[PDB]
Protein backbone atom coordinates (compact mmCIF):
# COMPACT_ATOMS: atom_id res chain seq x y z
CA UNK A 1 0.00 0.00 0.00
CA UNK A 2 1.72 3.06 -0.88
CA UNK A 3 1.73 6.40 1.04
CA UNK A 4 1.19 7.75 -2.93
CA UNK A 5 0.31 7.15 -6.09
CA UNK A 6 1.70 9.61 -8.30
CA UNK A 7 0.02 9.11 -12.04
CA UNK A 8 1.82 11.14 -14.50
CA UNK A 9 5.91 11.21 -14.38
CA UNK A 10 6.01 14.19 -16.70
CA UNK A 11 7.55 17.36 -15.09
CA UNK A 12 5.17 17.92 -11.81
CA UNK A 13 4.69 14.36 -11.50
CA UNK A 14 8.63 14.11 -11.37
CA UNK A 15 9.32 16.61 -8.91
CA UNK A 16 6.53 15.08 -6.67
CA UNK A 17 7.90 11.83 -7.09
CA UNK A 18 11.41 13.11 -5.65
CA UNK A 19 10.45 15.43 -3.16
CA UNK A 20 7.92 13.23 -1.57
CA UNK A 21 9.95 10.18 -1.65
CA UNK A 22 13.04 12.35 -0.15
CA UNK A 23 11.09 11.01 3.34
CA UNK A 24 11.80 7.61 3.69
CA UNK A 25 9.05 6.74 5.33
CA UNK A 26 7.18 7.96 2.43
CA UNK A 27 6.02 4.74 0.03
CA UNK A 28 5.62 6.45 -3.14
CA UNK A 29 4.71 4.78 -6.70
CA UNK A 30 5.56 6.87 -9.67
CA UNK A 31 3.09 5.70 -12.68
CA UNK A 32 4.56 6.73 -15.77
CA UNK A 33 2.60 5.46 -18.94
CA UNK A 34 5.22 6.23 -21.47
CA UNK A 35 9.05 5.03 -22.01
CA UNK A 36 11.17 5.98 -19.20
CA UNK A 37 13.95 8.00 -20.20
CA UNK A 38 16.89 6.64 -18.20
CA UNK A 39 19.48 9.31 -17.85
CA UNK A 40 22.10 6.87 -19.22
CA UNK A 41 20.00 5.99 -22.10
CA UNK A 42 17.71 8.81 -23.39
CA UNK A 43 16.62 8.29 -26.86
CA UNK A 44 18.65 10.50 -29.28
CA UNK A 45 15.80 12.86 -30.35
CA UNK A 46 14.78 13.45 -26.96
CA UNK A 47 18.59 14.18 -26.12
CA UNK A 48 19.21 16.58 -28.61
CA UNK A 49 18.91 20.21 -26.71
CA UNK A 50 19.95 22.10 -29.65
CA UNK A 51 17.33 21.36 -31.50
CA UNK A 52 14.48 20.66 -29.64
CA UNK A 53 11.99 20.34 -32.29
CA UNK A 54 13.15 17.05 -33.07
CA UNK A 55 10.77 15.16 -31.09
CA UNK A 56 8.17 16.90 -33.12
CA UNK A 57 9.87 14.84 -36.39
CA UNK A 58 9.09 11.67 -35.10
CA UNK A 59 5.04 11.95 -35.67
CA UNK A 60 3.84 10.18 -32.63
CA UNK A 61 6.38 8.09 -31.17
CA UNK A 62 6.93 10.45 -27.59
CA UNK A 63 3.48 11.83 -27.52
CA UNK A 64 -0.38 10.62 -26.66
CA UNK A 65 -0.89 9.38 -30.40
CA UNK A 66 -4.35 11.52 -31.92
CA UNK A 67 -4.62 13.52 -29.82
CA UNK A 68 -7.05 15.65 -31.16
CA UNK A 69 -8.39 18.91 -30.05
CA UNK A 70 -10.87 22.06 -31.37
CA UNK A 71 -8.84 25.45 -31.52
CA UNK A 72 -10.40 28.41 -31.60
CA UNK A 73 -13.87 29.21 -31.09
CA UNK A 74 -16.32 28.21 -33.32
CA UNK A 75 -17.55 31.17 -35.38
CA UNK A 76 -20.22 31.61 -38.49
CA UNK A 77 -18.77 30.51 -41.60
CA UNK A 78 -15.59 28.57 -40.50
CA UNK A 79 -15.28 24.68 -40.46
CA UNK A 80 -13.19 23.83 -37.92
CA UNK A 81 -11.16 20.90 -38.30
CA UNK A 82 -9.74 18.77 -35.13
CA UNK A 83 -6.22 19.63 -34.52
CA UNK A 84 -3.33 17.26 -33.17
CA UNK A 85 -2.32 18.32 -29.42
CA UNK A 86 1.31 17.58 -28.85
CA UNK A 87 1.33 15.99 -24.88
CA UNK A 88 4.81 14.18 -23.67
CA UNK A 89 4.24 10.15 -23.33
CA UNK A 90 7.19 9.26 -21.84
CA UNK A 91 9.53 9.75 -18.39
CA UNK A 92 9.47 13.84 -18.09
CA UNK A 93 6.30 14.62 -19.96
CA UNK A 94 6.25 17.88 -21.63
CA UNK A 95 10.10 18.72 -20.21
CA UNK A 96 10.94 15.21 -22.33
CA UNK A 97 9.69 16.82 -25.62
CA UNK A 98 9.60 20.79 -25.15
CA UNK A 99 11.77 23.74 -26.45
CA UNK A 100 13.35 24.10 -23.57
CA UNK A 101 12.53 27.20 -22.77
CA UNK A 102 11.95 28.13 -18.82
CA UNK A 103 10.45 31.55 -17.67
CA UNK A 104 8.09 32.33 -14.59
CA UNK A 105 5.80 34.98 -16.05
CA UNK A 106 4.72 38.19 -14.37
CA UNK A 107 4.26 38.92 -10.56
CA UNK A 108 0.94 40.13 -11.54
CA UNK A 109 -0.37 37.02 -12.69
CA UNK A 110 0.47 35.18 -9.74
CA UNK A 111 -0.86 38.60 -7.13
CA UNK A 112 -4.36 37.84 -9.49
CA UNK A 113 -4.11 34.20 -8.86
CA UNK A 114 -4.52 35.08 -5.20
CA UNK A 115 -7.20 37.12 -6.12
CA UNK A 116 -9.19 34.92 -7.84
CA UNK A 117 -8.82 32.41 -4.22
CA UNK A 118 -5.58 30.17 -4.31
CA UNK A 119 -4.60 31.70 -0.65
CA UNK A 120 -0.73 32.34 -0.72
CA UNK A 121 -0.46 31.57 -4.47
CA UNK A 122 0.37 35.24 -4.90
CA UNK A 123 3.62 36.18 -6.60
CA UNK A 124 5.57 36.14 -2.72
CA UNK A 125 4.34 32.87 -2.06
CA UNK A 126 5.43 31.18 -5.50
CA UNK A 127 9.01 33.19 -5.72
CA UNK A 128 10.74 30.65 -3.37
CA UNK A 129 9.63 27.78 -5.40
CA UNK A 130 11.07 29.36 -8.37
CA UNK A 131 14.11 30.14 -6.39
CA UNK A 132 14.21 26.54 -5.00
CA UNK A 133 13.86 24.79 -8.22
CA UNK A 134 16.60 26.56 -10.32
CA UNK A 135 19.85 27.20 -10.44
CA UNK A 136 20.23 30.32 -12.93
CA UNK A 137 23.68 30.67 -14.72
CA UNK A 138 23.50 33.69 -15.19
CA UNK A 139 21.70 35.63 -12.32
CA UNK A 140 21.72 32.80 -9.92
CA UNK A 141 23.52 35.31 -6.74
CA UNK A 142 20.66 37.61 -7.28
CA UNK A 143 18.00 37.93 -5.02
CA UNK A 144 15.38 37.03 -6.54
CA UNK A 145 17.30 33.67 -8.11
CA UNK A 146 18.27 29.93 -7.01
CA UNK A 147 21.58 29.16 -7.65
CA UNK A 148 21.40 25.58 -5.74
CA UNK A 149 17.92 23.90 -7.83
CA UNK A 150 17.84 21.10 -10.06
CA UNK A 151 17.26 22.92 -12.83
CA UNK A 152 19.55 24.44 -14.75
CA UNK A 153 18.51 28.50 -16.78
CA UNK A 154 20.95 29.94 -18.69
CA UNK A 155 20.80 32.60 -21.45
CA UNK A 156 23.09 33.20 -24.77
CA UNK A 157 25.58 35.94 -24.65
CA UNK A 158 24.37 39.09 -26.27
CA UNK A 159 27.28 39.47 -27.92
CA UNK A 160 26.70 36.00 -29.72
CA UNK A 161 23.75 37.57 -30.98
CA UNK A 162 23.78 37.09 -35.02
CA UNK A 163 23.98 40.02 -37.20
CA UNK A 164 20.28 39.33 -38.07
CA UNK A 165 19.15 39.49 -34.42
CA UNK A 166 21.74 42.62 -33.52
CA UNK A 167 19.24 44.12 -36.50
CA UNK A 168 16.16 43.14 -34.75
CA UNK A 169 17.47 44.37 -31.76
CA UNK A 170 18.05 47.76 -33.01
CA UNK A 171 14.43 48.34 -34.53
CA UNK A 172 13.39 47.38 -31.20
CA UNK A 173 15.60 50.07 -29.48
CA UNK A 174 14.42 51.98 -31.99
CA UNK A 175 10.96 51.59 -30.77
CA UNK A 176 11.93 52.63 -27.58
CA UNK A 177 12.30 49.05 -25.79
CA UNK A 178 14.93 48.01 -23.51
CA UNK A 179 16.66 45.03 -23.49
CA UNK A 180 15.74 43.61 -20.40
CA UNK A 181 18.46 40.89 -20.15
CA UNK A 182 16.51 38.93 -17.46
CA UNK A 183 13.04 38.28 -18.28
CA UNK A 184 12.73 36.03 -14.87
CA UNK A 185 13.37 38.96 -12.45
CA UNK A 186 12.49 41.64 -14.42
CA UNK A 187 9.15 42.02 -15.37
CA UNK A 188 8.18 45.52 -18.02
CA UNK A 189 8.66 45.09 -21.76
CA UNK A 190 11.43 44.96 -23.96
CA UNK A 191 13.93 42.53 -25.38
CA UNK A 192 16.24 39.71 -24.05
CA UNK A 193 18.31 36.63 -24.99
CA UNK A 194 15.80 33.90 -23.69
CA UNK A 195 16.22 31.36 -20.58
CA UNK A 196 16.19 28.34 -21.72
CA UNK A 197 16.87 24.93 -19.84
CA UNK A 198 19.74 22.97 -20.95
CA UNK A 199 22.89 20.97 -19.92
CA UNK A 200 25.63 21.82 -22.45
CA UNK A 201 24.07 20.90 -26.05
CA UNK A 202 21.90 18.16 -24.32
CA UNK A 203 18.08 18.45 -23.24
CA UNK A 204 17.58 18.40 -19.31
CA UNK A 205 14.26 17.54 -18.31
CA UNK A 206 12.76 17.13 -15.03
CA UNK A 207 13.04 13.36 -15.26
CA UNK A 208 16.96 14.26 -15.50
CA UNK A 209 16.98 16.69 -12.62
CA UNK A 210 14.01 15.36 -10.14
CA UNK A 211 14.50 11.30 -11.14
CA UNK A 212 18.54 10.95 -11.72
CA UNK A 213 19.99 7.49 -10.20
CA UNK A 214 20.68 8.17 -7.04
CA UNK A 215 16.73 8.86 -6.35
CA UNK A 216 16.12 6.32 -8.49
CA UNK A 217 17.60 3.75 -6.08
CA UNK A 218 15.38 5.31 -2.84
CA UNK A 219 14.16 2.27 -1.49
CA UNK A 220 10.60 3.76 -0.86
CA UNK A 221 10.20 5.10 -4.62
CA UNK A 222 9.04 3.02 -7.04
CA UNK A 223 8.64 4.19 -10.67
CA UNK A 224 6.15 2.16 -13.31
CA UNK A 225 7.22 2.92 -16.63
CA UNK A 226 5.03 2.17 -19.69
CA UNK A 227 2.48 1.33 -17.29
CA UNK A 228 -1.19 3.55 -17.96
CA UNK A 229 -3.64 4.27 -15.20
CA UNK A 230 -7.11 3.41 -16.27
CA UNK A 231 -9.30 4.13 -13.37
CA UNK A 232 -9.44 5.60 -9.79
CA UNK A 233 -10.26 3.56 -7.23
CA UNK A 234 -13.09 4.70 -4.78
CA UNK A 235 -14.62 3.36 -1.74
CA UNK A 236 -17.28 6.14 -0.59
CA UNK A 237 -16.16 9.45 -1.63
CA UNK A 238 -13.06 8.31 -0.91
CA UNK A 239 -10.03 7.65 -3.37
CA UNK A 240 -8.70 4.68 -2.54
CA UNK A 241 -5.82 3.39 -5.47
CA UNK A 242 -5.56 3.09 -9.14
CA UNK A 243 -6.12 -0.07 -11.78
CA UNK A 244 -2.88 0.14 -14.00
CA UNK A 245 -2.62 -1.42 -17.33
CA UNK A 246 0.96 -2.49 -17.77
CA UNK A 247 1.34 -5.01 -20.56
CA UNK A 248 -1.88 -6.83 -21.28
CA UNK A 249 -2.07 -7.07 -17.79
CA UNK A 250 -4.44 -5.01 -15.04
CA UNK A 251 -3.64 -4.19 -11.48
CA UNK A 252 -4.78 -2.90 -8.75
CA UNK A 253 -2.99 -1.04 -6.33
CA UNK A 254 -3.41 0.63 -2.88
CA UNK A 255 -2.93 4.03 -2.35
CA UNK A 256 -3.35 6.28 0.73
CA UNK A 257 -3.39 9.53 -1.16
CA UNK A 258 -3.61 9.61 -5.19
CA UNK A 259 -1.94 12.56 -6.73
CA UNK A 260 -2.53 13.34 -10.61
CA UNK A 261 0.00 14.84 -12.60
CA UNK A 262 -1.04 13.50 -16.03
CA UNK A 263 -1.14 16.77 -17.46
CA UNK A 264 -3.67 19.18 -18.04
CA UNK A 265 -5.98 17.45 -20.75
CA UNK A 266 -5.73 14.16 -19.10
CA UNK A 267 -6.15 14.76 -15.43
CA UNK A 268 -8.87 16.23 -15.68
CA UNK A 269 -10.55 13.23 -17.69
CA UNK A 270 -9.12 10.96 -14.92
CA UNK A 271 -11.07 13.14 -11.95
CA UNK A 272 -14.60 13.37 -14.77
CA UNK A 273 -14.61 9.50 -15.01
CA UNK A 274 -14.13 8.79 -11.27
CA UNK A 275 -17.58 10.99 -10.90
CA UNK A 276 -15.81 14.11 -10.00
CA UNK A 277 -17.13 17.00 -12.14
CA UNK A 278 -20.42 18.95 -13.65
CA UNK A 279 -23.12 16.49 -12.25
CA UNK A 280 -25.43 16.56 -15.33
CA UNK A 281 -22.38 15.57 -17.73
CA UNK A 282 -21.41 12.72 -16.15
CA UNK A 283 -25.39 11.66 -15.13
CA UNK A 284 -25.27 12.25 -18.92
CA UNK A 285 -22.34 9.42 -19.38
CA UNK A 286 -23.89 6.86 -16.96
CA UNK A 287 -21.35 7.99 -14.03
CA UNK A 288 -22.22 7.91 -10.50
CA UNK A 289 -21.92 11.61 -8.81
CA UNK A 290 -19.18 11.34 -6.16
CA UNK A 291 -19.02 14.82 -6.13
CA UNK A 292 -20.73 18.05 -7.90
CA UNK A 293 -17.87 19.81 -9.11
CA UNK A 294 -18.34 22.33 -11.85
CA UNK A 295 -14.87 23.98 -12.80
CA UNK A 296 -13.26 20.11 -13.67
CA UNK A 297 -12.27 20.74 -17.30
CA UNK A 298 -13.46 24.56 -17.34
CA UNK A 299 -11.23 27.31 -17.10
CA UNK A 300 -8.93 25.36 -20.02
CA UNK A 301 -6.57 28.30 -21.11
CA UNK A 302 -3.44 28.58 -23.85
CA UNK A 303 -2.15 31.13 -25.32
CA UNK A 304 -2.94 31.97 -28.78
CA UNK A 305 -0.16 32.16 -31.25
CA UNK A 306 0.37 33.23 -34.85
CA UNK A 307 3.27 33.67 -37.41
CA UNK A 308 4.99 35.92 -39.94
CA UNK A 309 7.48 34.65 -42.22
CA UNK A 310 9.45 35.97 -45.60
CA UNK A 311 11.84 34.61 -48.05
CA UNK A 312 15.21 35.63 -47.07
CA UNK A 313 17.09 38.05 -48.94
CA UNK A 314 20.57 37.62 -49.69
CA UNK A 315 21.61 40.43 -47.04
CA UNK A 316 19.45 38.59 -44.62
CA UNK A 317 20.36 35.03 -44.89
CA UNK A 318 24.26 36.46 -44.64
CA UNK A 319 23.35 38.16 -41.59
CA UNK A 320 21.36 35.03 -40.05
CA UNK A 321 24.81 33.54 -39.65
CA UNK A 322 20.81 27.36 -33.05
CA UNK A 323 19.41 28.37 -29.18
CA UNK A 324 17.72 30.86 -28.55
CA UNK A 325 18.75 34.09 -29.48
CA UNK A 326 15.77 36.67 -28.63
CA UNK A 327 12.31 37.14 -27.11
CA UNK A 328 10.18 40.40 -27.08
CA UNK A 329 7.98 41.18 -23.92
CA UNK A 330 5.19 44.07 -25.79
CA UNK A 331 2.18 45.30 -24.96
CA UNK A 332 -0.70 45.28 -27.30
CA UNK A 333 -2.34 48.19 -25.80
CA UNK A 334 -5.96 46.42 -26.41
CA UNK A 335 -6.49 46.36 -22.24
CA UNK A 336 -4.54 48.62 -19.84
CA UNK A 337 -4.77 45.59 -17.08
CA UNK A 338 -2.94 43.88 -19.26
CA UNK A 339 0.45 44.64 -20.22
CA UNK A 340 2.99 42.73 -21.36
CA UNK A 341 -0.20 40.67 -22.85
CA UNK A 342 1.75 39.78 -26.38
CA UNK A 343 4.95 37.67 -26.49
CA UNK A 344 7.22 37.62 -29.90
CA UNK A 345 10.30 36.25 -31.22
CA UNK A 346 12.07 37.77 -34.57
CA UNK A 347 14.89 35.08 -35.96
CA UNK A 348 15.60 33.73 -39.20
CA UNK A 349 16.05 30.06 -40.41
CA UNK A 350 17.98 29.77 -43.76
CA UNK A 351 17.45 26.36 -43.68
CA UNK A 352 13.82 26.50 -44.14
CA UNK A 353 14.58 29.76 -45.83
CA UNK A 354 12.82 31.76 -43.23
CA UNK A 355 12.53 35.18 -41.57
CA UNK A 356 10.16 34.88 -38.96
CA UNK A 357 8.32 36.56 -36.31
CA UNK A 358 6.37 34.41 -34.29
CA UNK A 359 4.53 35.54 -31.61
CA UNK A 360 1.25 34.76 -29.54
CA UNK A 361 -1.10 36.46 -26.83
CA UNK A 362 0.20 35.72 -23.40
CA UNK A 363 -2.43 37.12 -21.34
CA UNK A 364 -5.56 36.27 -22.91
CA UNK A 365 -8.93 36.85 -22.18
CA UNK A 366 -10.67 33.69 -23.64
CA UNK A 367 -10.82 30.60 -22.23
CA UNK A 368 -12.48 26.76 -23.04
CA UNK A 369 -13.37 23.55 -21.31
CA UNK A 370 -12.47 19.79 -21.81
CA UNK A 371 -15.43 17.36 -21.20
CA UNK A 372 -16.08 13.36 -21.76
CA UNK A 373 -17.13 11.57 -24.76
CA UNK A 374 -18.00 8.52 -22.79
CA UNK A 375 -16.68 6.82 -19.91
CA UNK A 376 -14.05 5.03 -21.67
CA UNK A 377 -10.86 5.10 -20.10
CA UNK A 378 -8.96 4.52 -23.31
CA UNK A 379 -10.98 8.19 -24.53
CA UNK A 380 -9.36 11.54 -24.98
CA UNK A 381 -11.28 13.85 -23.89
CA UNK A 382 -13.41 16.21 -25.99
CA UNK A 383 -11.43 19.40 -25.77
CA UNK A 384 -12.19 22.92 -27.20
CA UNK A 385 -9.47 25.34 -26.51
CA UNK A 386 -12.48 28.07 -27.68
CA UNK A 387 -9.58 30.44 -28.39
CA UNK A 388 -10.80 34.09 -29.49
CA UNK A 389 -14.02 33.92 -28.16
CA UNK A 390 -13.31 37.31 -25.99
CA UNK A 391 -12.61 39.50 -28.80
CA UNK A 392 -10.06 41.09 -27.30
CA UNK A 393 -8.13 38.43 -27.70
CA UNK A 394 -8.41 39.09 -31.45
CA UNK A 395 -7.67 42.80 -30.96
CA UNK A 396 -4.36 42.01 -29.25
CA UNK A 397 -3.26 39.50 -32.37
CA UNK A 398 -3.92 42.43 -34.13
CA UNK A 399 -2.33 44.47 -32.27
CA UNK A 400 0.62 42.38 -32.19
CA UNK A 401 0.64 42.21 -36.10
CA UNK A 402 0.82 45.78 -36.35
CA UNK A 403 3.85 45.80 -34.14
CA UNK A 404 5.31 43.75 -36.32
CA UNK A 405 5.01 45.98 -39.54
CA UNK A 406 6.23 48.77 -37.23
CA UNK A 407 9.87 47.18 -36.72
CA UNK A 408 10.02 45.60 -39.62
CA UNK A 409 9.87 49.57 -40.92
CA UNK A 410 12.62 50.58 -39.17
CA UNK A 411 15.87 50.81 -40.79
CA UNK A 412 17.68 48.48 -39.07
CA UNK A 413 15.09 45.69 -40.34
CA UNK A 414 13.56 47.36 -43.49
CA UNK A 415 16.82 47.27 -45.41
CA UNK A 416 16.51 43.73 -45.98
CA UNK A 417 13.45 44.05 -47.81
CA UNK A 418 11.60 41.48 -46.17
CA UNK A 419 8.20 40.86 -47.55
CA UNK A 420 6.07 39.42 -44.58
CA UNK A 421 3.35 37.31 -45.04
CA UNK A 422 1.00 35.20 -42.67
CA UNK A 423 1.70 31.73 -41.50
CA UNK A 424 0.72 29.26 -38.94
CA UNK A 425 2.57 29.58 -35.52
CA UNK A 426 3.64 25.83 -35.11
CA UNK A 427 5.17 24.63 -38.66
CA UNK A 428 5.58 28.11 -40.06
CA UNK A 429 5.27 28.21 -44.44
CA UNK A 430 4.25 29.84 -47.39
CA UNK A 431 0.71 30.01 -48.38
CA UNK A 432 -0.82 32.97 -46.20
CA UNK A 433 -1.78 36.24 -47.12
CA UNK A 434 0.86 39.07 -47.12
CA UNK A 435 0.67 41.50 -44.10
CA UNK A 436 0.50 44.25 -45.57
CA UNK A 437 -2.61 43.56 -47.71
CA UNK A 438 -3.96 41.19 -44.93
CA UNK A 439 -3.49 44.45 -42.42
CA UNK A 440 -5.18 46.49 -45.23
CA UNK A 441 -8.81 44.64 -44.90
CA UNK A 442 -10.06 43.90 -41.39
CA UNK A 443 -12.66 41.55 -41.83
CA UNK A 444 -10.23 39.12 -44.48
CA UNK A 445 -7.54 39.46 -41.41
CA UNK A 446 -9.88 38.48 -38.63
CA UNK A 447 -11.30 35.61 -40.81
CA UNK A 448 -7.94 34.15 -41.61
CA UNK A 449 -6.98 34.47 -37.67
CA UNK A 450 -9.85 32.48 -36.77
CA UNK A 451 -9.29 30.05 -38.91
CA UNK A 452 -5.38 29.64 -38.18
CA UNK A 453 -4.84 30.90 -34.64
CA UNK A 454 -2.56 27.87 -32.72
CA UNK A 455 -1.29 27.00 -29.24
CA UNK A 456 1.48 27.04 -27.85
CA UNK A 457 1.25 23.84 -25.89
CA UNK A 458 0.44 25.71 -22.74
CA UNK A 459 -2.66 24.38 -21.38
CA UNK A 460 -3.69 24.61 -18.27
CA UNK A 461 -6.61 25.60 -15.67
CA UNK A 462 -8.61 22.76 -15.77
CA UNK A 463 -8.84 21.56 -12.41
CA UNK A 464 -8.41 25.76 -10.75
CA UNK A 465 -7.29 25.69 -7.34
CA UNK A 466 -10.33 28.12 -6.07
CA UNK A 467 -11.54 29.20 -2.93
CA UNK A 468 -12.49 26.72 -0.66
CA UNK A 469 -16.72 28.09 -0.69
CA UNK A 470 -16.11 28.37 -4.93
CA UNK A 471 -18.46 26.22 -6.62
CA UNK A 472 -16.22 26.73 -9.86
CA UNK A 473 -12.93 25.84 -8.11
CA UNK A 474 -11.82 22.77 -8.38
CA UNK A 475 -8.89 21.98 -5.85
CA UNK A 476 -7.71 23.84 -2.34
CA UNK A 477 -4.29 25.62 -2.25
CA UNK A 478 -2.41 22.44 -1.56
CA UNK A 479 -4.27 20.76 -4.56
CA UNK A 480 -6.62 18.82 -2.30
CA UNK A 481 -9.44 17.87 -4.26
CA UNK A 482 -12.83 19.56 -2.83
CA UNK A 483 -15.24 16.43 -2.18
CA UNK A 484 -13.48 13.76 -1.67
CA UNK A 485 -10.63 12.22 0.11
CA UNK A 486 -7.34 11.05 -0.94
CA UNK A 487 -6.65 12.74 -3.94
CA UNK A 488 -4.46 15.70 -4.72
CA UNK A 489 -3.87 17.13 -8.35
CA UNK A 490 -0.47 18.68 -8.69
CA UNK A 491 0.54 19.59 -12.85
CA UNK A 492 -0.57 22.93 -14.93
CA UNK A 493 -4.74 21.72 -14.33
CA UNK A 494 -4.63 23.57 -11.06
CA UNK A 495 -3.16 27.51 -12.59
CA UNK A 496 -6.18 29.35 -12.04
CA UNK A 497 -5.10 31.48 -15.04
CA UNK A 498 -2.31 30.66 -17.66
CA UNK A 499 0.79 32.89 -16.80
CA UNK A 500 2.46 35.69 -19.19
CA UNK A 501 5.33 32.85 -19.61
CA UNK A 502 5.80 29.56 -21.53
CA UNK A 503 3.97 26.92 -18.54
CA UNK A 504 7.43 24.24 -17.62
CA UNK A 505 9.24 26.41 -15.20
CA UNK A 506 5.47 27.62 -13.47
CA UNK A 507 4.63 23.78 -13.48
CA UNK A 508 7.76 22.93 -12.13
CA UNK A 509 7.41 25.63 -9.45
CA UNK A 510 3.70 24.86 -8.72
CA UNK A 511 4.67 21.10 -7.77
CA UNK A 512 7.53 22.35 -5.94
CA UNK A 513 5.02 24.57 -3.90
CA UNK A 514 2.36 21.27 -3.42
CA UNK A 515 5.02 18.93 -2.22
CA UNK A 516 5.82 21.28 0.37
CA UNK A 517 2.53 21.36 1.45
CA UNK A 518 2.30 18.50 1.22
CA UNK A 519 5.48 17.57 3.85
CA UNK A 520 4.44 20.27 5.98
C1 LIG B 1 5.83 20.39 -27.99
C2 LIG B 1 5.77 21.14 -26.69
C3 LIG B 1 6.65 22.18 -26.51
C4 LIG B 1 6.64 22.96 -25.35
N1 LIG B 1 7.55 23.97 -25.17
C5 LIG B 1 7.67 24.52 -23.94
C6 LIG B 1 8.79 25.33 -23.66
O1 LIG B 1 9.72 25.57 -24.48
N2 LIG B 1 8.88 25.87 -22.43
C7 LIG B 1 7.95 25.67 -21.48
O2 LIG B 1 8.11 26.29 -20.42
N3 LIG B 1 6.82 24.92 -21.74
C8 LIG B 1 6.63 24.42 -22.99
N4 LIG B 1 5.64 23.42 -23.12
C9 LIG B 1 4.74 23.17 -22.03
C10 LIG B 1 5.29 22.40 -20.85
O3 LIG B 1 6.33 21.44 -21.23
C11 LIG B 1 4.06 21.81 -20.19
O4 LIG B 1 3.10 22.79 -19.76
C12 LIG B 1 4.45 21.02 -18.97
O5 LIG B 1 5.18 19.91 -19.41
C13 LIG B 1 3.22 20.54 -18.21
O6 LIG B 1 3.58 19.62 -17.19
P1 LIG B 1 2.63 18.55 -16.45
O7 LIG B 1 3.25 17.73 -15.38
O8 LIG B 1 1.37 19.31 -16.28
O9 LIG B 1 2.30 17.67 -17.74
P2 LIG B 1 3.23 16.76 -18.57
O10 LIG B 1 4.72 17.04 -18.43
O11 LIG B 1 2.63 16.67 -19.95
O12 LIG B 1 3.14 15.33 -17.88
C14 LIG B 1 1.98 14.47 -17.94
C15 LIG B 1 2.52 13.05 -17.81
O13 LIG B 1 1.43 12.18 -17.48
C16 LIG B 1 1.61 10.99 -18.24
N5 LIG B 1 0.29 10.42 -18.28
C17 LIG B 1 -0.82 10.97 -18.80
N6 LIG B 1 -1.87 10.16 -18.56
C18 LIG B 1 -1.43 9.04 -17.93
C19 LIG B 1 -1.95 7.85 -17.41
N7 LIG B 1 -3.26 7.52 -17.52
N8 LIG B 1 -1.11 6.98 -16.83
C20 LIG B 1 0.19 7.21 -16.63
N9 LIG B 1 0.78 8.33 -17.09
C21 LIG B 1 0.02 9.25 -17.73
C22 LIG B 1 2.13 11.44 -19.58
O14 LIG B 1 2.69 10.37 -20.32
C23 LIG B 1 3.09 12.54 -19.15
O15 LIG B 1 4.41 12.05 -18.94
C24 LIG B 1 5.65 22.61 -24.27
C25 LIG B 1 4.81 21.51 -24.48
C26 LIG B 1 4.88 20.79 -25.68
C27 LIG B 1 3.94 19.63 -25.90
Amino acid sequence: IFDYVIVGGGTAGSVLANRLSARPENRVLLIEAGIDTPENNIPPEIHDGLRPWLPRLSGDKFFWPNLTIHRAAEHPGITREPQFYEQGRLLGGGSSVNMVVSNRGLPRDYDEWQALGADGWDWQGVLPYFIKTERDADYGDDPLHGNAGPIPIGRVDSRHWSDFTVAATQALEAAGLPNIHDQNARFDDGYFPPAFTLKGEERFSAARGYLDASVRVRPNLSLWTESRVLKLLTTGNAITGVSVLRGRETLQVQAREVILTAGALQSPAILLRTGIGPAADLHALGIPVLADRPGVGRNLWEHSSIGVVAPLTEQARADASSRHQLGIRASSGVDPATPSDLFLHIGADPVSGLASAVFWVNKPSSTGWLKLKDADPFSYPDVDFNLLSDPRDLGRLKAGLRLITHYFAAPSLAKYGLALALSRFAAPQPGGPLLNDLLQDEAALERYLRTNVGGVWHASGTARIGRADDSQAVVDKAGRVYGVTGLRVADASIMPTVPTANTNLPTLMLAEKIADAILT
